[PDB]
């Protein structure tokens, strides 16, 4: 049903795993960047410091994912050229 920004951040995070497993690196990075943007929105709605700190760590986790996926994408791009 209904979707607020935290629900959308979680939806993008689920979609990013699907796309990365399919070898769709760029699309997976975009989902992690969208999830971080939606978390930035959800962080404006927190009423407690524990919820705020936890959403901030969740957003940073998407940044760590972006770095990992970028590195893996570069490796897959080089492999693609090597095998063509």
């Amino acid at each position: 049903g209904m979707e607020g920004p935290l629900n959308l951040a979680h939806q993008q995070s689920r979609r990013a795993d699907r796309l990365l497993a399919a070898g769709k690196y760029e699309e997976a990075i975009s989902c992690h960047k969208k999830a971080a943007a939606y978390l930035s929105e959800a962080m404006k709605l927190t009423q407690s410091e524990q919820a705020h700190l936890s959403l901030e760590l969740q957003r940073d986790s998407h940044m760590k994912q972006l770095l990992l996926i970028q590195e893996r994408w570069k490796r897959a791009q080089r492999e693609e050229r090597l095998k063509a």
